């Protein structure tokens, strides 16, 4: 493995303690620090395994690496996009997307408002059966329409023609420490700590 | 949806702080009576859907509930399982199945040892991405021969030749109050609390 | 098992080698009177055995008959959509949809063209592995946007916000005898013989 | 990509036309040829494309790339295993295994007979829904027990402490041009082709 295909924990943009009375330090501090560095860890090692693996055409190593490159890419990828749609209320956490923004016009074409669309977000992540996440994405080839989908465990958006705008986690480490069985609770709550500035910049990009 | 088709929760054979230090009153209380709870009510509520589309031929709707059968009906039989191969200490938890038990010679004879089963148990535990759960089973066509294996969120051993003898919870609700990112050391704990006798009873049967 | 519940194989709307030289009489004789007969007498089959097991609350039988519920099940809903979108050629088959209909608004707004909702179904078709299909769905939710999905083997479009408007089997057996290994010319000379009269009425319904 | 990572289409040890009537000359053409030769190089191409993702940390890519060197790597493990454990009756296909090998031996311990483990995997490939391939397979962790499993599409036997010791190939292209829709015709005919000296090797290495 070399240095330049090392992947790092990226750094985040608020305080640890920032998210709460919605996500406490707690959850964030494990979430970050232990759950993330975990998938750092295990997609640079798996990569590692990789190389090794294909260079002696060791064809069976080759296809069991395989999924531990999906799952620990995958954690990093979602995660990261999770941080980045993340904000405290003071730097516009829960604040809806402007109207007038590409993502706010094709939100108010599709779904009629914001609330709408968080209804069939929280639909969607309600029926989500074990680790999970859902994503509000961008389809960049049937005119940019929005739609709403779940991924399995750390399975993400990796369809070259789609984008992730939005990207809610559901593993039950996610909440647990606070919500307990209570998902539908966390789910609810979430909504007033989103970066809608962020999912904004996603679409236009 | 008739009586007779409907499940309900079990007794479970200990109290609810029995299986400490080793497994919380706080999990087993959270665990048996808020999500199992939720398996025993959504395979009631899967059935009775199932039962009106069935009558319909309405095959769309058959179609999309057969995967909440699979989910609820598999949460009832695995947490049932589960319940039944815990035991507290002074009930015999943790306590080596006996070696002339058909159970205990399959052992021997297979993995050397218990502390060897229990060494693969847990890689094979440590290997599961997102929920699951991992099983010792016997199956019936090869000679009774024990392996083990994992399955995805609430899938279980439903195979009419292969036994479930040993049922362990990998799901982040089954530890994560008390071990919480620290899978292995839920996993290590576990088998001071594992009850043989339900097992060696199992295989039997 | 009642008479009310069980399903029976549809009636074709056009002569088993009308949709020559495309798909071959040949290939529609067993892909009909074989392929999905196999799937109404499973289902019928699976539900008898539902029943049964339901009854006696027998949860190992229900869970693994749901496998064959979803199978048998989808296989009936997705080759009944099938014979009903195609069509030869002198009956409307191939013939792109009416642009003034509300489907045909809808492939201008998003595509521009039929020929480019084409291109990127027969790309979808192309990275199926193995057994499935593909679809050209309608999201109710979203403002009826379409979207071109994959699903494995006999899975079907069964969220019950969504319209299945184009069916398209990339099973072997639905091209093998006539094409061989040469998926791709099935995919390019199946469109002359799709029914879109059909998928403007799916659309509306 | 590099030379010593590049795989190419093994020499098969035995003609197009003879494993014949069981197996035609016009499959095996087909399935060698062109199927096989489709593993060999969109595996090729999977590792070119994965180096470049993994090289600039775009692991968008490296996620989506990580599913072709799954299904094609596996497509020329399960295709290579399959050739290997084919021969001519004239050359002791068909022939059963030396009771007092490692395999033979096993086999009578835990089935009593060859015949009732064909049995046994005739009814595990009969169950297989859509494309996939069934394996005798040998686990060195308990005792070197045998078992039979089935896998989905391009999936292999790549867990470390399993060793594949049949491969039957059941994808639609395995049998369609000569058996049609009967697939157990040629689960039930193969067998008096199965080369099991390859496999007493594959036990004992
Ligand atoms: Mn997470
Ligand atoms: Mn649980
Ligand atoms: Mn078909
Ligand atoms: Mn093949």
């Amino acid at each position: 493995i070399t240095e330049n295909e090392k992947i790092s924990l990226p750094k985040i943009d608020w305080a640890l303690d920032a998210l709460e009375p919605y996500i406490s330090k707690e959850i964030n501090d494990l979430h970050i620090n232990k759950h993330h560095v975990a998938y750092v860890n295990g997609y640079n090692a798996a990569i590692d395994a990789l190389e090794k693996a294909v260079g002696k055409r060791d064809l069976k190593s080759v296809v069991e690496i395989q999924q531990n490159i999906k799952f620990h890419g995958g954690g990093h990828t979602n995660h990261s996009l999770f941080w980045k749609n993340l904000a405290p209320v003071s730097k516009g956490g829960g604040k809806h997307p402007d109207t007038s923004s590409a993502l706010g016009k094709q939100i108010v074409a599709q779904y009629g408002s914001v609330s709408n669309l968080i209804d069939i977000t929280n639909s969607k992540l309600a029926g989500i059966q074990g680790s999970g996440w859902a994503f509000i994405v961008k389809n960049k080839q049937n005119g940019g329409a929005l739609d709403v989908v779940t991924t399995a465990n750390q399975d993400t958006i990796s369809a070259p023609h789609l984008v992730p705008i939005i990207a809610i986690d559901a593993w039950e480490h996610a909440y647990y420490l606070q919500y307990q069985n209570v998902r539908p609770d966390y789910f609810k709550a979430i909504w007033n700590v989103i970066n809608w500035a962020e999912a904004e910049s996603r679409y236009s990009a």
